[PDB]
């Protein structure tokens, strides 16, 4: 009521902007923090305060930080709101030119959903899609890519051009990695060439994951890359050396590769829950098992190595367990199940070793199925949700980095941004989207294309 | 036909689907050689084929006239030994013929870890489908 | 409504095959996709239908593909349409020939659901049982 007040007055000032350089619009984007906590007023404020101003003039604002209040939206973790914001639609004739949610073909539940991409395009210096992908901060991502106009547009661009890049890059990697395999079991003209080829590859993603640091845990796999890319640049320095640590940087790097090829296992669907299971245990399940693990490692060694210390008797074999280095690799061997059991000599009290030993076992063995019963508690509700949802986050950020690797023209040609016309002369980008409802008969007055077809 | 023979015995599991309780046991023998194991296998091999050529230029110092001397000398024994010692009767020791036998244990280690790790996250998928596929689909 | 008009027009043409080849009940059965989706009102229409018109003939047509309803059901994924078709009773004396279960016996709670095998039994090129059990997608 106090709304329809202020806004009835003359005095009013409605695009007036904050200290902070905020209107409006902004600030309740900035309220939303979510649907429960508010019951879902804020949506209906927007709505009438739009339906009382029939301009564009509140949206294209930007804020101090250079920011429409979508864009802010964008920055925020704003959902519900977002919704509303996209699918926007409007029966009345006189303010129609606002819903970005366009209905111009249906014959019953079959419908054409037309979306607008003004901002969202990838196109003026920033965009929703961008800015939401490279947000940080904001666990709801997912909840804002499963909406109709983005998830369609990234489907459409991976059906377009981008699984082929995918799959090329996949292709470069693959013969590259095998090469090196070939070079460092084997250590003519072929080889030069090949050489010539891994350091130039190298160069390339060595500078790409370069300017990606610049630029700068779902970003492990750069500064993998980077390292090895810099261990094979230095093997090859060392190998025109005379040095023997050329095969060393070399052979690490070779490795690093091949475990990198889970980043392009994360393409298919099942292997990219399957990868992102690899990445969340083995941050949050293993870490604590192998430092409580060392530690109990370094403890029982010392033990041991002290009650060996007994006189080898001028006999390096006659003294298992002499060397503190030694007696380490005898344990991790026997939690492998080779170590070598067996009654102490050279040793004051042989019972207290075995009984030592016998106790690493045990708490080896709890510690392990107490990384399992974490493991399974974080498992059973997080690894299906969290596995998509992750997972498909990533698969937008890679999508939007090829997308960014283009030049104009060429993403010019691939845009999937097809143009259509509005009433009052008003032209703007559109994605085409067709949808059904079989619950709902609601006929439809407000239709842009009076022929109902696809032409 | 030794090899005929033994399929033959595999064979006899497409019986066991008569009784209800092996019914659904072998369904669930196919759903798991179908969805999850094949994973695990395939990033398995590649793992292996890269620490195996690793290990085996690591080797490729000269055996001094020994084969003997000479571990993880062919690419198939290195990758015999490695798979070996997946099965845990791997021998560990510090190698011989060696220029970086440090770095030689560090891989070794690493390769171990990454397998262990691998097989908890394909048990880790396994137990996800099995809460509620397992009973029902089969 | 406007369907009882229609089948009160004496124009009308009920058999007609359109240029697929397809019958009414053929577009239902392509139409009904799941239950949830339309909240079950096309099993009305069937049955409203099927008790205006007394007789065989439609379920007895076969599409261009050569399929009756009930075999084009098997085709697609239509379930509740056919948990009707088959389990149809009538206590209408008029149109009792058409329900395809029958009761016949009857004490008290216990009873015998009786019922119809015609194209079903695996006998005449192809059945429901044989085209479902050999379907995929």
């Amino acid at each position: 009521e106090i709304v329809q007040l202020l806004m009835e007055h003359e005095q009013t000032d409605i695009t007036s902007r904050d200290s902070r350089g905020n209107n409006i619009l902004h600030a309740l984007v900035t309220v939303a923090e979510d649907f429960k906590t508010q019951n879902d007023f804020v949506k209906r404020m927007y709505d009438m305060i739009l339906l009382r101003s029939g301009n564009w003039e509140l949206e294209t604002t930007r804020n101090n930080d250079g920011l429409t209040p979508l864009q802010l939206a964008a920055k925020m973790g704003k959902a519900e709101i977002l919704k509303y914001i996209l699918s926007r639609e409007i029966k009345e004739k006189r303010l129609r030119s606002l819903s970005r949610k366009f209905t111009d073909w249906a014959y019953g539940p079959v419908s054409s959903s037309l979306y607008d991409l003004t901002n969202v395009d990838t196109t003026t210096d920033n965009s929703v899609l961008e800015i939401t992908v490279y947000n940080t901060n904001i666990d709801n991502r997912h909840e804002m890519l499963t909406l109709e106009p983005l998830h369609t547009l990234l489907h459409m661009k991976w059906k377009k051009f981008a699984k082929h890049m995918f799959f090329l890059s996949f292709c470069f990697y693959f013969f590259y990695n095998i090469t090196l395999t070939l070079v460092s079991y084997y250590r003519g003209w072929l080889q030069l060439l090949g050489r010539m080829f891994v350091l130039i590859w190298a160069m390339c993603i060595s500078v790409k994951e370069g300017i990606a640091i610049f630029l700068l845990s779902d970003a492990w796999f750069h500064f993998v890359f980077f390292i090895q890319a810099v261990l094979v640049i230095l093997s090859v320095f060392l190998y025109l050396f005379a040095y023997k640590e050329y095969l060393a940087c070399l052979v690490l790097a070779m490795a690093l590769g091949w475990a990198n090829m889970l980043y392009y296992t994360r393409g298919f669907q099942s292997m990219g829950m399957y990868s992102v299971m690899i990445q969340k245990v083995i941050l949050h399940d293993v870490l604590k098992f192998l430092f409580v693990y060392i530690v109990f490692l370094l403890g029982f060694g010392v033990a041991l190595a002290s009650l060996i210390e007994k006189c080898p008797k001028d006999n390096k074999d006659c003294s298992s367990y002499g060397s503190f280095s030694d007696a380490v690799l005898e344990l991790f061997k026997l939690t492998i199940g080779l170590g070598d059991l067996n009654i102490q000599q050279n040793s004051k009290y042989p019972i207290l070793f075995l009984f030592l030993l016998i106790t690493y076992v045990i708490l080896t063995f709890v510690l392990l199925l107490n990384m399992l019963i974490a493991l399974m508690g974080e498992t059973v509700e997080n690894v299906s949700k969290e596995s998509e949802r992750i997972w498909r986050l990533q698969r937008a950020r890679t999508i939007l980095e090829f997308e960014k690797m283009l030049p104009e023209w060429l993403r010019s040609r691939f845009r999937m941004g097809e143009l259509c016309k509005v009433a009052e002369d008003d032209f703007r980008l559109c994605l085409r989207i067709n949808e059904v409802k079989w619950t709902e008969w609601k006929t439809h007055v407000s239709f842009l294309n009076e022929d109902p077809g696809p032409v």
